């Protein structure tokens, strides 16, 4: 395949390809407490990135506007796809979309 054109590029495509559900978040927004919420209510383990205790916080923070078209946390990631923030991981779940999205991950043993 090929490189990100920089390490925050790396970085997101790196931890969005070793990770069914990512949440880049800030500790202090209820929006990613909400969408982390979510997430515990399925039983699907996720990996967080708090933006907030990254020193590269406001960098990882561009290169997500530019990749999803929105600066907002939390940006969720399933399956290396961005479904958006937290009303979209709320909204999803609601009507039952989440979980499929979540399901189309591969398995463990691949
Ligand atoms: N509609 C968005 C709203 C999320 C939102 O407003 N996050 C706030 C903090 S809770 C934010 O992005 N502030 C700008 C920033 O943190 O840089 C969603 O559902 O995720």
């Amino acid at each position: 395949p090929g490189l990100s054109s920089s390490a925050c590029g790396q970085f997101v495509q790196d931890i969005v390809s070793s990770n069914c559900v990512v949440i880049f978040s800030k500790t202090t927004c209820p929006y990613c407490k909400m969408a982390k919420g979510v997430f515990n209510e399925i039983g699907a383990t996720y990996k967080v990135v708090e933006l907030d205790e990254h020193n590269d916080g406001r960098r990882l923070q561009e290169t997500l506007a530019e990749l999803t078209g929105a600066r907002t946390v939390p940006r969720v990631f399933i399956n290396g796809q961005c479904i958006g923030g937290g009303s979209d991981t709320k909204q999803l779940h609601q009507q039952g979309k989440l979980l499929p999205l979540i399901e189309q991950c591969r398995p463990c043993c691949l």
